[PDB]
C-alpha cells in the first residue's frame, strides 16, 4: 500500500471522526434547546444558551472545516507541475509566464466547475472547467507580447475558484495555487491574508537555483520567525546533472549534489526548528515532480518511490492528520466537555432547592450577593488589566516604531545597495532609459521599505505575542479565584458540596485553549485592511523619486561612469529618506498605536461578555426558578426525572466524542 492511498486512508478517517463530531454535537446543542424550551413552563430554565450557541457554532465548523495547503514559489520552478503530480492529473497549466497565471482556488465538487472571482466590481462569472480553459488560454504568440510588456494578461481578474471530482480533494483538502513571489508580494490578500491562515505552506523552489535572492526576501519578509508549518519542496532534483562538467559522473554528481543540499540547509535550517528541536528532515524534501506526474498520469496509484514523493507525503500526511487534526478535534471535546459540564452543575443546585420555597429560597439568593459581586469583580479586575495592557502595549510599540523609523538613516548603505538599479554612463540622457532606470529606483525603494518594516513587525509580533500569553495566566489566576467563588456560590445554596486544565468556560476561552490562542494577528490585519497599505508602501515612495532625478541632475548624471552614479545615488537616496523621517514616524505611529489598541480591546470585549454572560446566566438561573414557585405549580417528582434525564442524555452524547477522539488517538498510538 502506496504513500498516495495511505494518506487518502488517514485524511478520510479524520473525516469520518469529524462528522460524527459534528453529529454528535447537533443532538448534543437539540438536547440542551429541547429541555429548555420546555423549561420555562416547568420549572424554569437553567441558563444554558450561552452554551448551545458555542455548541452549534462548532458543529458547523466542523462538517465545514477543511485542511488548507498554500502553494508558493517562483515561476519556472515547476510549482503547477509539482501540484498536477500531487493531484493527480494534468490540470494545472505550467507556470512560465509572468502575467497570464493568477491565483487559483482548488477544492472539491462533483463536476468540474469553475468560479470566477473579479476585481473591477462585475459578478462572480460561473463557467464549466472546459469552457473556462478555452477562455482564458492564451496562444504562443500573444503571451510573448503581453510578457515583453507590462500587461497581466487578466486585468479584471482576481482569483477563479476550480472544483474538480479529483480523490485527494474530496477527503478535506484545499489547494491555494499562487503566482510568484513578486505578484504575490502586490497581493495582501496572500502575503498576509492566506499565509496565515492556511494549515501549511508548500513552498516550491528548483534545485538548479537553490534559495534565490527573490526567494530567501519573500520567506524573510513573511515567513521567517512567525512560527509556521511551512514545507520547503526542491524540484526538479534530477537536473543537477545539465550543470555538470562531466554529465556522466556519478563522483561530479554526487558532489554537486552534496554542496547543492548544503546550501539548502544553511538557508532554511533555521525555518525547520520551531522551539529549539531541528526537524529538517521532516521538512526540506528532493523531487522529481516531472516523474512522479508521468507515472500516475499512466497509472493513479503508481507506486511513486525514486520521486521523492512518498517521504514528503508521510511528512505532510502526519501534520495535518496527526497534529494539526488531533489539536482541532480537542479543543472540540473540550466544548462538549464545557457545555456538559454546566448543564450537570446547573442541573446539580437545581435539584435540591425544587423541594424548597420560597422565602427560603430568597434567603439562600440574598446569602450568595457578596460572592456575585466577588465575581463582578473579578470581571472588573481583569478588565482593568487587559486595558492598562492595551494602553502599555500601544505606547510601546508606538515608540518602538518610531524609534525604529528614526534609526533608518544610519544601516541604510549596507541595506539599500543591494537594491539600488545601475547606472552606466549615457543613460540618463535618453528619456526611456531615465524612465527603465526610475522604474527601477521605484522598486528598490519599495523592496527596502518592504524588508525594514517587514523586519520590524516580526519584533512587534514578539511583543505582543508576550503581553496575549501574560494575558491568559492571569485569565488561569482569576479563573481559579472564580471557581472558589462559583463552589461556594453552590455550597451556600446547597448545603453541600461536590490533568486536563477546568478554569471556567470564560477562561479556557481568554486563555485561548479554544477556537495561536487568541486570533490577535487577524484582528490587527482586518483592521489593516480598513486603512490601507496600499498608502504605506508606493505613496510614501513616490514622495521621493522625484527629488531624487533634481539632485541627480545636480551632480550631472548622464556623464558619470556606473562606478561616479553609483557612489552619488547611495547618498542622494540617504539624504533624501532622511528628509521624510521624522513626517512618517509622526503620521504612521499613531496608525499602529490604533492598530494595537484594537487589538487588546477586541479580546477586552468578548473576555467582558463572556465573563458577564456567566454571572447573567447563574443569576437567571435562579431568578428563573422563583419566578416559578411564586406563579407555576409542578411535580416535584417529575421535574426531579426530566432534570436526571438531561443530565443522563448530555452525559451519554459526551461519552461518543469522547470515545471518536479516544479511538483515533489510540489508532494512531498504536500504528
Amino acid at each position: 500500500q502506496v504513500a498516495t492511498d495511505r494518506f487518502i486512508q488517514d485524511l478520510e478517517r479524520v473525516a469520518q471522526v469529524r462528522s460524527e463530531m459534528s453529529v454528535c454535537l447537533n443532538k448534543l446543542a437539540e438536547t440542551i434547546n429541547k429541555a429548555e424550551l420546555a423549561g420555562d413552563s416547568s420549572s424554569g430554565k437553567l441558563s444554558l444558551e450561552r452554551d448551545i450557541e458555542d455548541i452549534t457554532i462548532a458543529s458547523k465548523n466542523l462538517q465545514q472545516g477543511v485542511f488548507r495547503l498554500l502553494v508558493l514559489g517562483d515561476m519556472k520552478r515547476g510549482k503547477s507541475t509539482f501540484l498536477n503530480a500531487l493531484i493527480g492529473e494534468n490540470l494545472l497549466p505550467s507556470d512560465v509566464n509572468p502575467c497570464t497565471a493568477v491565483l487559483t482556488v482548488l477544492r472539491y465538487g462533483p463536476e468540474k466547475k469553475v468560479t470566477i472571482h473579479f476585481n473591477d466590481g462585475k459578478s462572480p462569472q460561473q463557467l464549466d472547467f472546459q469552457n473556462f480553459k478555452y477562455k482564458y488560454t492564451i496562444d504562443p504568440a500573444e503571451a510573448k507580447k503581453l510578457e515583453q510588456e507590462k500587461k497581466q494578461a487578466f486585468p479584471d481578474v482576481d482569483y477563479a475558484v476550480v472544483e474538480y471530482p479529483l480523490t485527494l480533494l474530496q477527503k478535506g483538502i484545499e489547494i491555494v495555487d499562487s503566482p510568484g513571489l513578486n505578484d504575490t508580494e502586490a497581493r495582501n490578500e496572500l502575503s498576509l491574508g492566506y499565509v496565515n491562515n492556511c494549515h501549511a505552506i508548500l513552498f516550491v523552489m528548483r534545485a538548479s537555483q537553490p534559495c534565490t535572492l527573490g526567494e530567501r526576501r519573500y520567506l524573510e519578509n513573511y515567513i521567517k520567525g512567525r512560527g509556521l508549518t511551512v514545507f520547503f519542496l526542491v524540484n526538479a532534483w534530477d537536473q543537477v546533472r545539465e550543470s555538470l562538467i562531466d554529465p556522466d559522473d556519478v563522483e561530479e554528481l554526487q558532489a554537486s549534489e552534496n554542496r547543492l543540499r548544503q546550501v539548502f540547509n544553511a538557508n532554511l535550517a533555521e525555518y525547520c526548528t520551531v522551539e529549539g528541536q531541528n526537524i529538517y528532515d521532516e521538512r526540506v524534501f528532493e523531487l522529481s515532480s516531472i516523474q512522479a506526474l508521468r507515472r500516475r498520469l499512466k497509472n493513479p496509484q503508481a507506486d511513486l518511490d525514486g520521486t521523492g514523493f512518498p517521504k514528503f507525503m508521510d511528512s505532510l500526511n502526519t501534520f495535518l492528520t496527526r497534529e494539526r487534526a488531533i489539536a482541532e478535534l480537542r479543543q472540540v471535546r473540550t466544548l462538549a466537555r464545557l457545555a456538559c459540564n454546566h448543564t450537570r452543575e446547573a442541573v446539580a443546585r437545581r435539584i435540591p432547592l425544587l423541594e424548597q420555597d420560597v422565602n427560603e429560597l430568597k434567603k439562600r439568593i440574598d446569602s450568595v450577593e457578596p460572592e456575585f459581586n466577588k465575581l463582578t469583580g473579578i470581571r472588573d479586575e481583569f478588565q482593568k488589566e487587559i486595558i492598562n495592557t492595551r494602553d502599555t502595549q500601544a505606547r510601546t510599540i508606538s515608540e518602538s516604531f518610531r524609534s525604529y523609523v528614526l534609526n533608518l538613516g544610519n544601516t541604510f548603505e549596507n541595506d539599500f545597495l543591494r537594491y539600488q538599479p545601475e547606472l552606466n554612463l549615457f543613460d540618463f540622457l535618453s528619456s526611456g532609459k531615465r524612465e527603465a532606470f526610475n522604474a527601477a529606483l521605484q522598486k528598490a525603494f519599495e523592496q527596502y521599505i518592504t524588508d525594514k518594516s517587514a523586519a520590524w513587525t516580526l519584533t512587534a509580533e514578539k511583543d505582543i505575542n508576550a503581553a496575549f500569553k501574560e494575558l491568559s495566566r492571569s485569565a488561569s489566576q482569576y479563573g481559579a479565584s472564580y471557581n472558589q467563588i462559583t463552589d461556594q456560590i453552590t455550597e451556600k445554596l446547597t448545603g453541600k458540596d461536590v490533568e486536563e486544565d477546568n478554569s471556567p468556560g470564560w477562561a479556557k476561552w481568554a486563555m485561548g485553549l479554544l477556537s495561536a490562542g487568541f486570533d490577535w494577528k487577524n484582528i490587527l490585519l482586518n483592521y489593516f485592511t480598513v486603512i490601507g497599505i496600499g498608502g504605506i508602501i508606493t505613496a510614501v515612495t513616490g514622495i521621493l523619486l522625484g527629488p531624487i532625478g533634481f539632485a541627480l541632475l545636480g551632480l550631472g548624471v548622464g556623464f558619470l561612469q556606473a562606478d561616479q552614479a553609483r557612489r552619488e545615488l547611495v547618498k542622494t537616496a540617504k539624504k533624501e529618506l532622511v528628509k521624510h523621517l521624522p513626517q512618517v514616524a509622526h503620521e504612521q505611529s499613531q496608525v499602529v498605536y490604533n492598530a494595537v489598541k484594537e487589538c487588546f480591546d477586541s479580546y477586552e470585549r468578548e473576555v467582558s461578555k463572556r465573563i458577564n454572560d456567566d454571572i447573567v446566566s447563574r443569576k437567571s438561573e435562579l431568578d428563573n426558578l422563583v419566578k416559578q414557585k411564586q406563579t407555576r405549580e409542578i411535580n416535584r417528582e417529575s421535574e426531579f426525572n426530566r432534570l436526571k434525564n438531561l443530565q443522563e442524555d448530555v452525559i451519554a452524547q459526551l461519552q461518543k466524542i469522547e470515545a471518536a477522539y479516544s479511538n483515533l488517538l489510540a489508532y494512531y498510538s498504536h500504528h
